[PDB]
């Protein structure tokens, strides 16, 4: 049944998008904390979602399920271990993982999330947490594994630490800044916060990359590219509305991270029209296939790859190229970038 039965590489997926309702459960009820739904099940179709909802009702769930895991040390480490086993039965053999620490933070952290009281975790130890699951993850399941640090849209004060943590933990396992949240907040990516964390990036031999245009203008994107000088999109879709940012765009061969069936699921993506996938497949861009939000989406790798085939004529080439593509634009040192092609291209032939 698997719509591309062969190894691929992942590039866009967050990680507190990605826990087993199992876990939640778990802390959940050893904490006190106070789920909606009291078996796995449950949770999952509660937490999941099968139509495009308002940004206020998708926001809501990481409060459902998010106190359950921040601020605990055990679980922060678990998801990360977790994480690595479940790309593992995706077939995956190289994956970028990315997840704001502030936000599983509840100390040192102003505001403090979700309505945590304050406890002792701090946001630099949340990054060796998770990198550490993550080490332990790579080691068992055989997945090369590296990570990501976003900054948040609506704080530009915690993009420094951003910024710092990133260079800090540089290779164990972090490779790169993201900027995500709500693109739609106006000048947002232009907070001089954010223009300044990404400025030592670049002064610091960090990778960026930026969500911008899932559902922003095209202007937000020319933002991230000519002012935060993004290495690759998060989504980028509505780039096709500015023909010759477009144009340029696949001039330089601008990598795009394209999440289909979250695209569809939030809105960003109406039924009614050619997904922007196909332009992109068309036009032979420089794009990934990737999940998001599998909690949030209820799906897996699979999902996304059984869509493109299915509702969109994608065959195993357009796969194989996609992945190819995907790797050549990873984070990695050239010397490991290479080492990935290789077996990509042995286990593709
Ligand atoms: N799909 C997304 O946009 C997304 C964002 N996150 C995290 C950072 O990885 C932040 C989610 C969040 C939700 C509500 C308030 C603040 C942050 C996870 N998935
Ligand atoms: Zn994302």
């Amino acid at each position: 049944t698997p719509a591309f039965d062969k190894p691929k590489v992942e590039l866009h997926v967050h990680l507190d998008g990605a826990i087993k309702p199992e876990t939640i459960l778990y802390y959940g009820k050893r904490r006190g904390i106070a789920l909606p739904a009291d078996t796995p099940e449950e949770l999952q179709n509660i937490i999941g979602m099968d139509k495009p909802l308002t940004l206020p009702d998708f926001l809501a769930k990481f409060d459902y399920y998010m106190p359950a895991i921040a601020g605990c040390r055990d679980a922060i480490k678990r998801i990360a271990y977790e994480f690595v086993e479940m790309k593992a039965k995706d077939g995956v053999v190289y994956v970028e993982v990315r997840y704001s620490p502030h936000l599983l933070a509840n100390s040192k952290v102003e505001p403090i999330p979700w309505n945590q009281a304050e406890g002792d975790l701090t946001p630099d130890e949340v990054v060796s947490l998770v990198n550490q699951g993550l080490q332990e993850g790579e080691r068992d399941f055989g997945v090369k594994v590296r990570s990501i640090l976003c900054c948040m849209r609506h704080q530009p004060s915690w993009s420094s630490e951003v910024v710092e943590l990133c260079k800090k933990y540089r290779e164990q396992t972090v490779v790169a800044i993201d900027l995500a949240g709500d693109e739609t907040i106006e000048g947002s990516s232009l907070f001089p916060g954010h223009v300044q964390a990404y400025a030592e990036a670049v002064k610091s031999g960090v990778h960026r990359t930026v969500h911008a245009g899932e559902v922003g203008s095209a202007n937000v994107v020319k933002e991230a590219v000519d002012t935060l000088k993004t290495e690759r999109l998060g989504h980028g879709y509505h780039t096709l509305e500015d023909t010759t940012l477009y144009n340029r765009l696949r001039q330089e061969n601008m990598h795009f991270e394209i999440c289909p069936w979250s695209s569809y699921l939030t809105g960003a993506w109406k039924p009614d029209t050619e997904h922007a996938v196909i332009r992109f497949k068309n036009d032979q861009v420089n794009y990934s296939l990737n999940t998001d939000d599998p909690l949030i989406f209820k799906s897996t790798l699979d999902t996304d790859y059984q869509m493109t085939k299915k509702d969109m004529g994608f065959t195993e080439e357009e796969f194989k190229r996609l992945n190819i593509n995907a790797a050549k634009s990873s984070f990695l040192p050239e010397d490991e970038k290479k080492e990935l092609l290789d077996l990509l291209y042995k286990a593709y032939r």
